[PDB]
C-alpha cells in the first residue's frame, strides 16, 4: 500500500484528508471542535464481493434479473452512468406506442395475425426472442437490451398455452464492483430503482392479461388481448412521465442528511421535531456512510438547496422513500457493528513506545483457479458465443499458479513488511518524527485493476494531494470513483473503529456552512508525537481518521479473505451469451531470456509459448482471470515502487552515510524481498520447466557451436540464479497473474542491489 | 581456511613459502632456474585417518601391538618424543638383569619356587599381569609400560601348560595423528623400529624356550628355563648396545637425499654410480615427500655432515635400511599417483578470465555419532576404568547433532564461499590485483584441534610469516608440527598436482648449498597477473607451489570424506582400560539466554542442563567427541574470523564508500552467512526444545509478574529470532560440537550487521 | 483416574506403563529400533459378561 507518517498524510496522501471532502484547501487541521454526536447503522455501501451470471429472455420474466445488469451495465460500463441506461432504454420506451405495430406485428407475428383470428397459435417461442429482433425495424437496438428485453414480455409465458416453447434459458454475469457507494452512484442506482418500478405492472400486464383474457375455449380464439398485451407497456411507457427527480431526491436527501447531522442550528438546518422520527431516514441518519456521502456530495455540490420538502410533508415525502431501500442494487444497506471486518494489528515500538509503522494489511486469500477463453464463435456469429472452455491451459496453469496464490498470503506480505521492526535505533529508540500508517485487504485494488485503471497513477495523484487530472471522462472519473470509494471504504473501517466522532467545521470558506468533518476520543498511548494528538485529551481526539484509527490497537481478521470468482460450469455447458468481454483473451504472450558464458550471447527464445505440456499456440484461448489474483500481486508491486521513490529522494537530500545505511535498508528491503520473491516464484515448478526447456534452447545456445558445445560454464555462481530468474520471468509473465510491464520494476529493485543469489544454489 | 592473493602468500601466509624450508629469509623469489628433474613415488607421510583400540597383556605377546602405542604413546603425547619412550623403557631394560630376581622371583613367583621344583605350577595368570606389578619393587613403573609390558613375556603363554590362564584380553586405542610426516618424526619413528627389533627374540625366547625346554614329563618339573626364561631379555637388554644412530641414520639419510636430488654437482654431493641403484633409497629418491623432509630438516640442520657412509659400503649400509620400511608406524610409504585424493575446483573469472579466489575446500563428511564418558571407576580404583557408556545423553544428542553434521557438508561451505562470485565489477572485470587461494579437506584441522592447540593462534603466526614463538616446548612444537605438516600435507597435494618441478637454489646464504626448492610448468591460462607467472613460459613455471597448483583447473573428490571414529562396542562391554583420557569429560556446561519485552530483563536459566529429556546433570557423563565434528566447525569459524580482520583494516585504509560497499559485502558475507548458519543450527530441533523450555522459564520470566503475565509481547518482530538464537546458543554449546568461547565470534558477525531476522518468522 | 503425562508417562506412570514393562527402567527407554518384525495375530476369547 502506501505509507505515512503521523503528522502527515498531507504531502503524500491528501485523499486521506477529510477536509478535501470537507473542502479545506489542502492544509488546516479541523479546528472547530464545537461538535455533537455521531453514530451508527454503519451503514451504506457494498456488502463485499459478489460474482454472478445472467439469464435473459428465459421467458419467465420479471424486473429483478436485469435492472441489476441495468444497474450492472453501468458497472458493466454499459456506456456511461446507469441513468443513461435507464434513459436510453426509457428512450426506446419513448419511441413508444405509435408502434402498436409490434403488437400489430406481434398480433401480426401472432401468426400471421388473427386475421384468421381463431384458436390457433401453438409454437415457436425462442426465435421470437430471436424474433423480437424482427421488431428491430420498429425500434433500433444495438443496445440489445430492449432488443433483447422487448422480448421478455411478449414471450412472458403468454400465450401461456398455444404456445408452447420456450423451454430454455440465457446467460447474464457480474463480477464485483465496489464494496462502498458514491452519491452519483446513488443517483444512478435510483434511476435503476425506477426501471424497477417500471417492470411489474409490465410484468403484470402480460401476466395479468393472459390469465384474465382467455376465458375460452382452449385458446380463447385470438385478435385478443396481446393487442392490449403489448398495449400496457407503452401505456407503461406513458406510465413513466416521471416519479421523482432521483437526482432531485438524492441531492435533497444529501442536503437533508447534512442537516440531519449539521453543527449549525441555522436552518439550511431545521431538522424537524415534526418529521425527524417518521421512519424514513431516521434509521439512516445515524448512518455514517451517508455522512461520508454527504461530505463529498456537498463539496461537489454544497447541497443543491431547493428544499424540495416543506419541513413536514414533504420534507415528509420524496424523502419518504429511498433507492437503497429499493433493490436493483448490489449495494445493501449495511448491517448495524461489523462494518466490513478484516484486520490484525501491530504498531511501532522501539520500547518507548509509540508507532509510525502500521501493520494493517490485505485480508486476502485468492482464487484456486482461473479461466479459459474461447468465445464459442460459431452459433450466430456475433456476441452469441460460448468460450466453450475445456481442459487445456487452464487446469495445469492454474495448479502451477496455485502456488502463485501462495506467494501472496497477503497477511504474510504484511507479515514481511511488519517483520521490519528494528532499524532507526532500538529498542527502544527507533522512531524519528516521520510515520508510516498502512492498509487494505483487497477491495480497492480489486475495484481498479479489473477496471484497467492501473491504480498506480490514480495513486500517485492520491498522495500528491491534488489529483493528476489530465483524465478522460472514462479516465478522469475512474480516478474519481477509485479515490472517493477507496477513502470511504477505509472510512467506515475508520468510522467503524471508534464510534466517538464529531461533525466538524470548517468553517473553511463559507461556503454554505455545509462543510463538515469528524473527531473522536481514543485514550491509551503515552505521548509519542502523533500529529498534534497524544493525545492531549485522554483520547486520540483527532478528526483526521487515519489519525483516529492509527492511535489504536492490534486485532485479527474476521473476514473470509475469499477471492470468490465465478463457476458457470452448469452454464459452462449451458449457453449461449450475455454481455461478457475481457477474457483476458488470447492465452499468453511471448517472453524469453538469453544467458552468457564462455561469453556467447544466445536467447533460447521460449515463450509464451506453451510451456504447458502441449504444442501449441495452442490454439485457441485466454483468461480474463480473477482480478484478485492479479490484485494481490499489484499490491506487492506497489510496495516496491513506494519505497524506492522515497529512497532516491532522501539519499540526495541526506548526505550522511548513516542516512545511506538507512536508505539501502529501505530500498533493499524492497530489493531483498523482491529478490526473494523472484526466486520463489520462479521455483514455482512449471517455471522450473522453463528452466529445463529454455536452458535447452539455450543449451542449443549453450550447444550451438562446437566450442560452446561443452555445454555450460553457463552454469556459474550466477547461472542457476540466472535461468532461475528465467524461472522468475516464467512465473513473471502470462500466467496472467501479472500483465507484464512491471518487469522492469522488479528489475529496478534487483538492479538496485547486487542481490546476487544472493546465495544458492 | 585462509585466503591469499596471487602475488602474495608472503605477507599473510609465509609458512606457504618453501624458501622458509629453503631458508630464503622471507622475501626473494626462487631465482635460480638451473634445475633438474623431480619425480615421484608420491611418497612419504600418513595414509590418512586411522582409529583403533588396544590390547595389552593378553598373553599371546608379540612386538607389533605396542610399539604402535609406543609409536603412539608419543602420539599419545606419552611424555615427549618416542625416543624418550623407547629410551625410558630401554632404560628399565637397563636397570636390567641384576634383577635375575624377577626370574628368581618369577622362578620365585613360580610358586613359591622350584625349591620344591617338581612338576607343579598350574594356575593364576591374569593377576601376574597384575602380578608383574609385584615386580614393581625391582623396577619402578608409573610409566606402566614395562610395568604392564614386563608381563607379557613372562606370561608369554609359557608355562604354555601348567599354566593355564589367562584366557582374556586388555584394551589398547589410537585416534588419527598426522596424514604426513616430519623428520624428527622420522627419528622417533626409527626409535620405534628399534624397540621393534627388540621384541621378537624377546618374543622368541619365551616362545622359543618353552617349546624346547619341556621335554618332560607333562610339566618337565621346574627350576627350569624360565630362569633363562627371563634371562633372554636382559640378555636382550644387553642385546641392545645399539643398532644405529637412528638419528644418525636419519640425518645422514636426509643429507644423502638432498644429494640424491641436489643441484650442485660439488660433492657435499657425489651421488654414486656405484650405489645409486642398489635398492635402498633408489625407489625413495624419486619421492618428493622425503624431499619436503629434506628441505625442512636441512634448514633445521643443513645436513649434519658426518658422511656416516663411504660412497660405497656404506654409503651402502646404514642407508641400507630405513624405518618406514620398518613397521611400528602408522605412516606407510606412500602409493605411487593418487597422493591423497580429495578436491573439486573452480577459480575466478569475471569473464576475462583469471582468478584470485579459489574453490579448493574441505573434503569432509563427519561422524554420525558420538561418545558417552563414564570411566567405570570401580574396578581397581585407578586408570583401570570403563566409561561404561549406556543409552543416555549420547544417542539423542547425537541424532539431534546429526543434523549438526549436516550444516557442514563442507563442500557446501566451500559451496557458499565459492558461491561468491561477483562483486568487484563484472562479468568480466571483477579482479583487482589481490588474490585469494584457498584450501583443506580435514587433516590439518583434525591434527590440531584434537590436540588442544586451537589451530588459530598457530595460524595467525602462519600468515604473519614469522612465527608467534612465545611457545612452550609442548606449545612451541605444537606450533612446529602443525606448521610443518600442514604445509607438507598441502605440498604433496601440491607436488602431486603437477609433476614438473625443479630443485632450486637459493642460493640464499651459503649456507651449504643444501638449501633447495622446486618449480614446474603449467600452461593453460591467459595472462592475468598471477604473481610474476602468466605464465611467461607456456606453463606456471613457478617454484611457489600455491603458485603452481593455483594456475590450474577444476576437479572432483576421490576421497571418502569419512570422519571415521571408533566403535569399541565389542570392547564397549569388553574391558578394562588402556591409556585413554580426554572424553571430553563431564557431559556439558551451562548456558542460558534472557529476553526483554514490556521491558522485563529475565534470564530463563536453562543450560546445560539436560535439555535432553531427562533429569538431570544427569548424572554422570561426557564425550571426548569426534574431533572432526568439532573440526569441520572450526573451519567454518575460521572463515569468519579471517574476513573480518581484513575488513576492519581496509575500511580504515580505504576511505571510499564504494570501498565500504566492498567491505560490508565481505564482512557481512561473513555476517550474513554466519547469521543464516545460526538460524539453521538453532532450528536443529532439540535446540528448538530449548526454545520451548527456555521460553517457558522465560515464560516464567514472561509470566513472573502479573503485568508481565500476559505472557509475551516478548514475541516481537525480533523474538522468534531472539530465542531462535537461544536455539542458536543451544546448537551453539555443549552439544560439544563447539567448545564455546567462539560464541563472541559469531556475536562479532551478528553485531557487525543488523542481520535482524533478517526476516522470518 | 490414575493416569500419566507423555513426558512423565514414564516420568511417573512409568510403572504401570510398559517401558518398565520389561527390566529396562534402565538406561534409555527401550526402543531405538531393530530386527525381526511381526505382530502375533492373536489373544483369544471374549470372556466378559457371558454370565
Amino acid at each position: 500500500g502506501f505509507n505515512l507518517k503521523v503528522k502527515d498524510l498531507n504531502g503524500s496522501a491528501r485523499g486521506l484528508t477529510q477536509a478535501f471532502a470537507i473542502g479545506e484547501l489542502k492544509n488546516q487541521l479541523s479546528v472547530g471542535a464545537l461538535q455533537l454526536p455521531l453514530q451508527f447503522t454503519r451503514t451504506f455501501s457494498a456488502s463485499m464481493t459478489s460474482e454472478l451470471l445472467w439469464e435473459v429472455g428465459k421467458g419467465n420474466i420479471d424486473p429483478v434479473m436485469y435492472a441489476r445488469l441495468f444497474f450492472q451495465y453501468a458497472q458493466a460500463g454499459g456506456a456511461l452512468s446507469v441513468d443513461e441506461l435507464v434513459n436510453q432504454f426509457t428512450e426506446y420506451h419513448q419511441s413508444t406506442a405509435c408502434n402498436p405495430e409490434i403488437w400489430r406485428k406481434l398480433t401480426a407475428y401472432i401468426t400471421g395475425s388473427s386475421n384468421r383470428a381463431i384458436k390457433a397459435d401453438a409454437v415457436g417461442k425462442v426465435p421470437p426472442t430471436a424474433i423480437l429482433e424482427q421488431l428491430r425495424t420498429l425500434a433500433p437496438s444495438e443496445h440489445e437490451l430492449f432488443h433483447h428485453i422487448t422480448t421478455d414480455f411478449v414471450c412472458h409465458v403468454l400465450s401461456p398455452l398455444g404456445f408452447i416453447l420456450p423451454d430454455a434459458a440465457y446467460v447474464y454475469r457480474v463480477g464485483r464492483t465496489a464494496t462502498y457507494p458514491n452519491f452519483y452512484a446513488l443517483v444512478d442506482c435510483v434511476r435503476a430503482s425506477d426501471l424497477r418500478r417500471m417492470l411489474t405492472a409490465l410484468s403484470s400486464v402480460d401476466s395479468k392479461m393472459l390469465q384474465a383474457t382467455f376465458k375460452a375455449k382452449g385458446a380463447l380464439a385470438p385478435a385478443l388481448i396481446s393487442q392490449h398485451l403489448a398495449n400496457a407497456a407503452t401505456t407503461a411507457f406513458e406510465r413513466s412521465r416521471g416519479n421523482f427527480d432521483a437526482n432531485a431526491v438524492v441531492s435533497s436527501v444529501l442536503t437533508i442528511l447534512g442537516r440531519l447531522w449539521s453543527p449549525s442550528t441555522p436552518k439550511e438546518l431545521d431538522p424537524s421535531a415534526r418529521l425527524r422520527n417518521t421512519n424514513g431516514i431516521d434509521q439512516l441518519r445515524s448512518n455514517l456512510a451517508l455522512f461520508i456521502a454527504y461530505q463529498d456530495m456537498v463539496k461537489q455540490r454544497g447541497r443543491a438547496e431547493v428544499i424540495f420538502s416543506d419541513e413536514e410533508l414533504s420534507s415528509t415525502i420524496i424523502p419518504w422513500f429511498i433507492e437503497a431501500m429499493s433493490e436493483v442494487s448490489p449495494f445493501k444497506l449495511r448491517p448495524i457493528n461489523e462494518t466490513t471486518s478484516y484486520i490484525g494489528q501491530t504498531s511501532a515500538i522501539d520500547h518507548m513506545g509509540q508507532p509510525s509503522h502500521v501493520v494493517v494489511y490485505e485480508d486476502w486469500q485468492f482464487a484456486k483457479e482461473i479461466t479459459a477463453f474461447t468465445p464459442v464463435k460459431l452459433a450466430n456469429n456475433s456476441n452469441q458465443r460460448f468460450l466453450d472452455v475445456e481442459p487445456g491451459i487452464s487446469d495445469r496453469m492454474s495448479a502451477t499458479l496455485a502456488p502463485i496464490g501462495n506467494t501472496f498470503a497477503v497477511s504474510a506480505f504484511v507479515k514481511n513488511r511488519t517483520a521490519v521492526y528494528e532499524a532507526v535505533s532500538q529498542r527502544g529508540t527507533v522512531n524519528s518524527n516521520g510515520a508510516e500508517m498502512t492498509l487494505g485487504f483487497p477491495s480497492v485494488v480489486e475495484r481498479d485493476y479489473a477496471l484497467d485503471r492501473d491504480p498506480m497513477v490514480a495513486i500517485a495523484a492520491l498522495r500528491t494531494g491534488i489529483v493528476d487530472e489530465s483524465l478522460e471522462a472514462r479516465a478522469s472519473n475512474d480516478l474519481k470513483r477509485s479515490m472517493f470509494n477507496y477513502y470511504a471504504a477505509v472510512m467506515h473501517y475508520a468510522v467503524a473503529h471508534n464510534p466517538e466522532v464529531v461533525v466538524s467545521e470548517h468553517q473553511g470558506v463559507a461556503a454554505e456552512q455545509g462543510s463538515l468533518y469528524l473527531v473522536w476520543n481514543v485514550r491509551t498511548e503515552l505521548r509519542i508525537p502523533v500529529g498534534y494528538n497524544a493525545i492531549e485529551g485522554g483520547s486520540i481526539r483527532t478528526p483526521e481518521p487515519l489519525e483516529a484509527i492509527a492511535y489504536n490497537k492490534p486485532i485479527q481478521p474476521s473476514e473470509v479473505l475469499q477471492a470468490k470468482v465465478l463457476d458457470l460450469a452448469n452454464h459452462t455447458t449451458s449457453i449461449h451469451i450475455w454481455p461478457w468481454h475481457e477474457a483476458s483473451t488470447e492465452f499468453a504472450y511471448e517472453d524469453a531470456y538469453s544467458v552468457t558464458i564462455r561469453n556467447k550471447r544466445y536467447t533460447a527464445e521460449v515463450k509464451e509459448f506453451e510451456l504447458l505440456g502441449l504444442g501449441q499456440r495452442r490454439e485457441r484461448v485466454r483468461i480474463l482471470k480473477p482480478t484478485v489474483a492479479h490484485a494481490i500481486i499489484q499490491m506487492w508491486y506497489s510496495w516496491f515502487v513506494e519505497d524506492d521513490r522515497t529512497l532516491a529522494a532522501a539519499r540526495r537530500t541526506s548526505r550522511d552515510d548513516a542516512e545511506k545505511l538507512a536508505i539501502d535498508g529501505r530500498r533493499m528491503q524492497n530489493a531483498v524481498t523482491l529478490l526473494r520473491k523472484i526466486e520463489m516464484i520462479g521455483t514455482t515448478g512449471i517455471g522450473a520447466s522453463a528452466v529445463h526447456l529454455a536452458q535447452s534452447r539455450i543449451v542449443d545456445q549453450m550447444a550451438g557451436r562446437g566450442l560452446i558445445d561443452d555445454s555450460s560454464d553457463l552454469h556459474v555462481g550466477i547461472n542457476r540464479h540466472r535461468i532461475r530468474i528465467w524461472a522468475g520471468l516464467a512465473v513473471l509473465q502470462m500466467m496472467g497473474l501479472l500483465s507484464r510491464s512491471e518487469a522492469e520494476a522488479l528489475t529496478k529493485v534487483l538492479g538496485d542491489s547486487n542481490a546476487l543469489g544472493m546465495v544458492v544454489a
